[PDB]
């Protein structure tokens, strides 16, 4: 790979940890002056099936498919001007603050339209907009979970935490208490947590 090939892609293929619109969406650009991107919101009712499928398909760059996309709704399409320095790879942030649908909580997919002679490294990425922070650790025969507000870090009560296997099947569920705690059994097939409250949703990969 000694040739200077024009290339563009998301800096990463996706992360379940919530972020904010103000953070932007990072792209790696080398001698590319634009990126055409479709944004989708994953349908809440299909989220366990989507995230389960995103987990065993994210092994490669082009993890998007028509079957995966039917579990989401297109919310915005736009062309973003990029001006990286000649022959220098740059990390550029796509601004998200003026895309009205991203004012809403959700699990979003961003997919680049791969038209032209450009090389596409990571054409799809996943990002979550949510105020729910979920963290967990095994402790003997239990899985100890903490649910909080990401704005101020405070423990939050009443957050429904569902334990999912790698297939997206719900193994069990419980709601956080006054101290932001959920204690579940340690299941052989525990793979994901899905935490929900008042339209906010955050997932956690227990295998990471």
């Amino acid at each position: 790979a000694m040739d200077i090939q024009p290339s563009v892609g998301f800096a990463s293929r996706g992360s379940l940890l919530p972020g904010k619109v103000v953070e932007g969406l990072p792209v790696m650009a080398l001698n590319v002056n634009n990126v055409d991107v479709n944004f989708f919101r994953v349908k809440p009712e299909s989220l366990p099936a989507f995230i389960s499928q995103w987990e065993y398909r994210n092994s490669l760059a082009n993890w998007q498919s028509d079957k995966l996309l039917q579990m989401a709704d297109l919310v915005y399409t736009g062309r973003f001007d990029l001006n990286p320095a000649r022959n220098t790879r740059e990390k550029l942030l796509l601004p998200l603050g003026d895309i009205k649908p991203l004012q809403q909580a959700g699990v979003y997919l961003a997919v680049m339209n791969q038209a032209g002679r450009y090389d596409y490294s990571n054409p799809a990425t996943l990002f979550t907009l949510s105020d729910i922070g979920v963290s967990a650790h095994r402790y003997h025969n239990r899985l100890d979970i903490f649910t909080q507000s990401l704005e101020n870090g405070a423990a939050q009560q009443g957050i429904e935490v569902s334990l999912l296997n790698e297939k997206g099947q719900t193994l069990t569920q419980a709601t956080s208490d006054a101290q932001g705690h959920v204690q579940l059994e340690n299941d052989k097939n525990a793979a994901l947590l899905l935490a929900r409250k008042d339209g906010q949703t955050t997932l956690l990969d227990l295998k990471l």
